[PDB]
């Protein structure tokens, strides 16, 4: 009989602008591939309005009214949280295609794929070390991603040898960082790196450029979208980050098995939904239905039945110890210990060049 998978995102409210992507994202996989092993997928899908206690609902009925045997994870990390617990309380795995940190035993029946961020930043400590920097400033948010780069960038590059000299921080809805960057071209660093997300990131940029910097400007993966590309202008050109590969699939070697997957999600997104993809989010959830389909498969040649719960722990065994499936983010490595799955090939850095991205 059909194989029922629950999916969850946000099509209201203030995460709507990643959850309508991930949806799209949806609609690729879907026009990909649509079965298991012969088996049609019955999707259910529900909108938690950017809401987590809603999202956690739509889990549960999901799970106790449909018996869908797995859930793909929603628009934000709140979110997905949310529906990590009733994963756990259910048995019922989740994909979490949103960063959702759960470690430990509670976390147990998730997974969650967007690369962890120290992963994303010693990829850009990297290119540091070619590029002959001693120094890097810092400045970036007063929040849990300020402090997550910060501290990333701390165990990545005080190894190497690389002097971090200023520690800045600001809020989201700051208006200026003035102050804080006039102290960080005081020190003179070699480099400046931020971390940032969405347009207010472009703020510190726009004031090393009105200050006068030329050293060399980092930043995340977050900063990479149009948005902050136009809002930045000239003072983000050669703006170096490192990116889910996906991003610029064209450009990578053939040795690079991700270029082959990605160009496949590329063609199945453009049937679907008309265009080419631009986005990182549609990406993850081609990802996760990557993930669903292998582990599937496998939990499938265990004999146990789909729409019980000895079939949802065979599919939460599988996902969990998956090994070197290519996706269009990462080559995916699960240990049922670790909710992360991405090593150095889930990253490549890019430089800002005339407002696209290239290939470092």
């Amino acid at each position: 009989a059909d194989l029922k998978v629950g999916f969850i995102t946000s099509l209201s409210g203030p995460v709507s602008s990643l959850g309508i992507p991930y949806e799209k994202g949806m609609k690729a996989a879907i026009a990909y591939k649509s079965d298991v092993g012969g088996r049609k997928i019955q999707l259910v899908q529900l909108d938690d309005a950017s809401d987590p206690s809603t999202a956690a609902r739509n889990a549960r009925k999901m799970i106790d009214e449909d018996k869908v045997d797995v859930i793909i994870g929603t628009a934000g990390s709140p979110g997905a949280l949310a529906i990590a617990g009733v994963a756990r309380e259910t048995k019922t795995p989740l994909i979490s295609i949103a960063n959702a940190n759960l470690p430990g035993e509670e976390g147990a029946w998730m997974v969650t794929l967007p690369q962890p961020a120290p992963l994303m930043v010693s990829a850009v400590v990297e290119r540091m070390k070619k590029s002959g920097v001693k120094t890097v400033g810092y400045i970036g948010f007063s929040d849990a991603w300020g402090d997550l780069v910060y501290d990333a960038l701390q165990k990545s590059a005080e190894p190497a040898g690389i002097k971090i000299v200023s520690n800045e921080r600001y809020a989201r809805a700051d208006s200026s960082v003035t102050g804080q960057v006039l102290k960080i071209v005081a020190l003179r660093p070699d480099a400046v790196i931020t971390g940032t997300s969405g347009t207010p990131g472009a703020l510190p940029y726009l004031a090393l450029a009105e200050r006068g910097y030329k050293g060399q400007i980092y930043g995340m993966h977050a900063l990479i979208n149009p948005d902050f590309v136009r809002v930045g202008g000239a003072s983000v050109e050669g703006l170096l980050a490192p990116t889910g590969p996906v991003i610029v699939a064209e450009q990578l070697p053939s040795e690079n098995p991700i270029r082959k997957v990605s160009m496949d999600f590329r063609a199945a997104y453009q049937k679907a939904n008309g265009a080419p993809p631009t986005d990182a989010f549609s990406a993850y959830t081609f990802d996760a239905w990557l993930l669903y389909l292998d582990a599937a498969q496998r939990a499938l040649a265990t004999k146990a039945e789909p729409g019980t719960p000895q079939f949802r722990l065979a599919l939460r065994d599988a996902i969990v110890s998956t090994k070197e499936l290519v996706g269009t983010h990462s080559v995916y490595n699960f240990k049922p210990t670790d909710r992360y799955g991405s090593d150095e090939r889930s990253r490549v850095v890019v430089k800002l060049e005339k407002g696209q991205w290239k290939l470092v």
